[PDB]
């Protein structure tokens, strides 16, 4: 069903993917737990804590090469604003490796990404921290497009005290066309640049800290 | 000073916090002290199924004028307002709970430095029913952070479907930051806005196959001219 | 045109219900027309007309299906006898003729008749129970019996009609025996449906609210039992 | 604080709801709660997984001591946790201030670390399943963690087994419920409508007599 799903993404600019596809084997539930626990190890860089690492997919190679460099710049002392690398235990997790393969194989079946070019596969580990006096928000705060032509948003975990963090789709900034709320681990939303998207701020009306753990898998060309 | 015993009206205490912050959350406890307010609330809620309405929301508008002379509320026969919607039904405006909410809002407004008790005031009432569907989210106008034209605005939640998601309120000192996140969930929970801060309400959605609602009542205070 | 039959077969669904004793049904089968959304709103608003009991409010009406007649007639009598528990208000005519309600009843009847549980050689009572559970912070809403049980009728359809956002609880439990809970079902959106047989026990968790206003759970029961 | 009228209310009602604000007065407590919340993934197994550890308070002894005289024992890291020691200290101070706990007999302060695991095909339920009174005259229920996918797990208070009088839903970490034997209570089964496993992580602090 990848053909009709890929075609749907190309026509709409976005696609909802349910988490059941990554939850077929019973062992995946324990692998998910291990991936989820790594988000308590992310070090703080205010509203959110994140880690970044990237793979290189050379044109004819079936393999993924973890770049020793993790510099991120954005289309836009302390100029580079470099981030910590993703823990090895997270990248070696077979569930994480299987997710990126799905993301990579799906990306290659779009007309957006060509298989005759060197691709950078970006992995963004983000933990949004929300507090009663300090809600979490992104930059940009409203509707926007990501630098990378294809982006996968995978929910990893969501505190029961969290409010917000809903995803918006807009063909243009004058009106919202779709409202998607990720609730279960591994629910997935794929973004293209044909539409703007946004994430609603994360809040809590509780005395404890609310969190929203997400994994971004982006696809862009090298140099 | 600390707190009050039993009845904790503390309107002056509330006003000081409102002017100091630019916004204020008010509990529904003050509007639900009489046992018939629960049945009057039900009648007010049922009126939102009569709002008629681009299918994002259904609206009705009416306004009162409070002259400096006496402390009365005069139902204006114009109802003209540019961002012409239907007037609010007579059964809704004569509902004693709606009148008591309006009265509570007016005396709160007059105790601010913003509202001149020596100017003729327009008390606007906006009855809004946001409608949301799985293929159609509902959003406000303006869509994002903004300030309203009226110096003091009361937002009263009237009803919220259990299938509704979103519709959370944001408070921002500037358009680059979110400083406070308030999600009204119980009927008659109130938010008062000043112009010292920006606000917004996130879009309303549903992951369910049925239609979701968010029913609000806005009470605005502005000078006639 | 040439179209495909989707969802699941009613004979297949009946087989699962018979082996399991219970069956969860999605609201999609009752929401195939856009007018159904309008009919749902009218049905939902009727629950604000139910009178208070003398932990909840309810109305009852029933149809009779005689074995030797294709017709279904609205009984003028509405006496409901429940051992260890007189009169009940009848369901408003506008609710019973609401095309969405009629379609639910006809779906339930067609499902009940295709089970081996219902003996087609007896006169049937098709009972309709319109129930609004009301919960407040000082008085949660509980039923009688309060825990696991079997209903008097061999086949019962539970249709969720409405649930206030301030309500907590009201979850459905399935137990093969009173010693263990086997399944947990939470009816969330309207027209979500759960069908019970007498092969298993069931219960509904109490309804509560931590809010200062009244919380509601609007239910429709369609039961199938023998006239005599 | 008010540790006087609250004990009277608990003695009169048979149960009492305590907010988590008293356990989260410092910002260091938030980090300790996370450490205690992370220890529930180490619990070994089924409807639920649990660990048990207890302290002995001798009448002549001036303080309670960890007993080292059946499930696994609670990890030392969880017991070394100052926030966990503060909760137990608060529980003991409250329990001792009641007229239900006899100060002439040796007291057992029991700690039950329980993780309720619920899947779409297997709900999680307590034993006993329905209204009951616990063996111990005073029991403290502390919520430690609750998955966002979880449904149920609501607490019921009943004067008799035929009625529900109070309905309490613990939702945020360290919210607390105290049970006496003057009323019945129960916890509704734990379920999920989601494809993932849902958890309800709890800490019980019970006071019972040695003999
Ligand atoms: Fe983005
Ligand atoms: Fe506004
Ligand atoms: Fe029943
Ligand atoms: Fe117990
Ligand atoms: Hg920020
Ligand atoms: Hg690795
Ligand atoms: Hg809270
Ligand atoms: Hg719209
Ligand atoms: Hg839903
Ligand atoms: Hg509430
Ligand atoms: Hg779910």
């Amino acid at each position: 069903s990848i053909e009709e799903k890929v075609h749907e993404f190309e026509s709409k600019g976005f696609l909802e993917i349910s988490n059941e596809i990554f939850l077929q084997e019973e062992e995946n539930h324990s692998l998910l737990t291990q991936a989820q626990l790594d988000y308590y190890n992310l070090e703080d860089d205010e509203c959110r804590a994140r880690s970044y690492s990237r793979y290189i997919k050379y044109v004819d190679s079936p393999d993924y090469i973890l770049d020793n460099s993790n510099d991120y710049f954005q289309s836009k002392g302390g100029k580079v604003r470099q981030f910590n690398s993703i823990n090895d235990s997270f990248l070696c997790n077979p569930l994480i490796q299987n997710i990126v393969r799905f993301d990579t194989e799906f990306a290659f079946k779009t007309n957006i990404i060509d298989k005759s070019k060197d691709l950078i596969i970006g992995l963004h580990q983000v933990r949004y921290k929300a507090t009663k006096e300090r809600p979490s928000f992104s930059s940009p705060i409203w509707l926007h497009k990501d630098d990378e032509p294809v982006v996968f948003l995978h929910l990893m975990n969501l505190s029961n005290t969290a409010i917000g963090g809903d995803n918006l789709i807009a063909n243009s900034p004058r009106e919202i066309n779709q409202f998607i709320s990720l609730k279960e681990p591994l629910e997935t939303l794929v973004f293209g640049q044909k539409v703007f998207h946004a994430v609603t701020p994360l809040g809590t009306e509780c005395s404890t800290e609310a969190f929203r753990d997400i994994l971004l898998v982006t696809f862009s060309y090298k140099e």
